[PDB]
């Protein structure tokens, strides 16, 4: 396997984020100066197979827009999955602290051009994403964001992928026929980005403020849906609106809000150069 490297050109430091991404360590690949990301796995444990499979996954996957994995070392007890650091962190966090004045309108429209690039290339790959959030999608240099690997399974048959018995998931970001049936299509991811363009948009907000969880369901299943937000284009909310049609047949595909959003992109960017 080509992927593999030997653990002692790894310098492990502390846990990243306060351990809100569980077991991953910021580290230093020693022969490149490079701060890396380690996802470790204690030997105590009955997910082995789990994370393996996550490796795998890995290995298949690449985009730019994608959290790319460096390496691995798989043959002595503690496993590590390397992938590359994003120095910003979580998407989520960034919008929260960040200047507006630097992370203006164009900005927005940028990182969800990436994320749903990124998202297209999952498409056409028979992936689904289980976690699709800004959360989850880790920031670098230059606004350069990129969606973590967390989360993603491949369609082995069908359209469906249906997550673990007993499963739990964020309320908030789940599209309502996985709530209700937890099945998982592309179409579920086009909802959940739907409500990323709306975190987005609001500068990392809570979706559904002062709605409560329980409330959720029987409120979408009756046409409920988020309002813009102020300074939201008309044309992001209406796009936002499409992601959340109730029926997932009805949600626009992923190479339709690529295209979309790369349109928009482009337009913002030649309406600002041509200002001057
Ligand atoms: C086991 N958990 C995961 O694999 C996971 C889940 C969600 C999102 C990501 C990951 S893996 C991961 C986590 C953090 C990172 C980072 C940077 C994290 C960070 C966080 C705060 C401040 C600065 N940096 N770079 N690359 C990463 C890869």
């Amino acid at each position: 396997d080509k992927w593999e490297m030997e653990r002692t050109d790894i310098t492990m430091k502390h846990k990243l984020g306060g351990g809100q991404y569980g077991e991953v360590y910021e580290g230093v690949w020693k022969k490149y100066s490079l701060t890396v990301a380690v996802k470790t796995l204690k030997e105590d444990t009955m997910e082995v197979e789990e994370f393996l499979k996550e490796a795998a996954v890995m290995k298949e996957i690449k985009h730019p827009n994608l959290v790319q994995l460096l390496g691995v070392c798989t043959r002595e007890p503690p496993f590590y999955i390397i992938t590359e650091f994003m120095t910003y962190g979580n998407l989520l966090d960034y919008l929260r602290e960040c200047n507006r004045q630097e992370v203006n309108a164009v900005v927005l429209l940028y990182m969800a051009t990436q994320i749903s690039s990124a998202m297209e290339y999952l498409e056409k790959k028979n992936f689904i994403h289980r976690d699709l959030a800004a959360r989850n999608c880790l920031v670098g240099e230059n606004h350069l964001v990129k969606v973590a690997d967390f989360g993603l399974s491949r369609l082995m048959t069908g359209d469906t992928y249906t997550a673990h018995a007993g499963a739990k998931f964020p309320i908030k970001w789940t599209a309502p026929e996985s709530l209700a049936y937890n099945k998982f299509s592309i179409k579920s991811d086009v909802w959940a980005f739907g409500v990323l363009l709306w975190e987005i948009a609001t500068y990392g907000m809570s979706p559904y403020p002062g709605i409560d969880l329980s409330q959720v369901y029987e409120l979408l299943e009756k046409d409920y849906r988020m309002e813009r937000p102020e300074g939201c284009p008309e044309k992001v909310y209406e796009l936002m609106r499409a992601c959340w049609q109730w029926n997932p047949s009805d949600r626009p595909s992923f190479a339709e809000i690529h295209q979309a959003f790369e349109t928009m992109f482009q337009e913002s960017s030649i309406s600002d150069e041509v200002e001057k």
